């Protein structure tokens, strides 16, 4: 997260860290047994880490649970990142508490202008590299689809939306991928892609979760 702020320990209880010997992507807990992340974060040997703040220090509220199965969206296209969403099932149900909680799925899509909360352990520099140990936060508005498509001609599909600031300075970044974009208490987006980080006229691109609620619900119910 670039241009953001330190969230505060466990202030984003649904935020998860995907670990394969190191943190490589974020995710969102949707119930005690399932996590939603980006399809481009897919990999074998995933360990889901819940209740995390400083990902390099065991602070006392963590839960480390291995994934038993991963399900990448059937229509995911790695070249364009269309349908960049995946589900991860925990080998054992997480113990839900104030520091480890699920985030609700949307019942409808969010409108442009709605303010959302984006979070992650990604790079905090727009130019260069610096990875935080604690969770970073960023409040950003959903941008109009026209401003989104103008920034990325022929690259935006109905399954993506942009959020952030066209002036630059505030954006998600490498390492935040797969993480949550929560608006009005609903998981509306997944950190997916963009151009560089916090660059002018190049806002972040997010997977439009509201288009996948039926798939998520049916897939979890059958697995
Ligand atoms: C997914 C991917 C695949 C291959 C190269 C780069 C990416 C990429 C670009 C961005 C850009 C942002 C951003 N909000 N600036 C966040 C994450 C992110 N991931
Ligand atoms: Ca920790």
């Amino acid at each position: 997260i670039v241009g953001g702020y330190t969230c505060g320990a466990n202030t984003v209880p649904y935020q998860v860290s995907l670990n394969s010997g190191y943190h490589f992507c974020g995710g969102s807990l949707i119930n005690s047994q399932w996590v939603v992340s980006a399809a481009h974060c897919y990999k074998s040997g995933i360990q889901v880490r819940l209740g995390e703040d400083n990902i390099n220090v065991v602070e006392g509220n963590e839960q480390f649970i291995s994934a038993s199965k991963s399900i990448v969206h059937p229509s995911y296209n790695s070249n364009t990142l269309n349908n960049d969403i995946m589900l991860i099932k925990l080998k054992s149900a997480a113990s839900l508490n104030s520091r480890v909680a699920s985030i609700s799925l949307p019942t409808s899509c969010a409108s442009a202008g709605t303010q959302c909360l984006i979070s992650g352990w990604g790079n905090t520099k727009s130019s260069g590299t610096s990875y935080p140990d604690v969770l970073k936060c960023l409040k950003a508005p959903i941008l109009s689809d026209s401003s989104c498509k103008s920034a990325y001609p022929g690259q935006i599909t109905s399954n993506m939306f942009c959020a952030g600031y066209l002036e630059g300075g505030k954006d998600s970044c490498q390492g935040d991928s797969g993480g949550p974009v929560v608006c009005s208490g609903k998981l509306q987006g997944i950190v997916s892609w963009g151009s560089g980080c916090a660059q002018k006229n190049k806002p972040g691109v997010y997977t439009k979760v509201c288009n996948y609620v039926s798939w998520i619900k049916q897939t979890i119910a059958s697995n």
